[PDB]
């Protein structure tokens, strides 16, 4: 079988003072990039940084 994400990471980044959602996918044990930022993804699809200057995660 294929290797797919476990969770969806909905979050949103700050862009030329535009929030913009994107959701991106990853496992539980992956290594989530925002803005050049990074977190794993924990349980509960829950990223260990949620929230950054100007860009936050609000689903998972």
């Amino acid at each position: 079988g294929p290797h797919m994400a476990d969770c969806t990471l909905g979050c949103k980044y700050l862009e030329n003072n535009r929030w913009v959602s994107v959701s991106k996918s990853a496992n539980i044990g992956d290594t989530l990039y925002i803005m050049g930022h990074s977190t794993k993804i924990g349980r509960g699809c829950k990223p260990e940084t949620t929230e950054w200057s100007d860009a936050e995660i609000y689903s998972w």
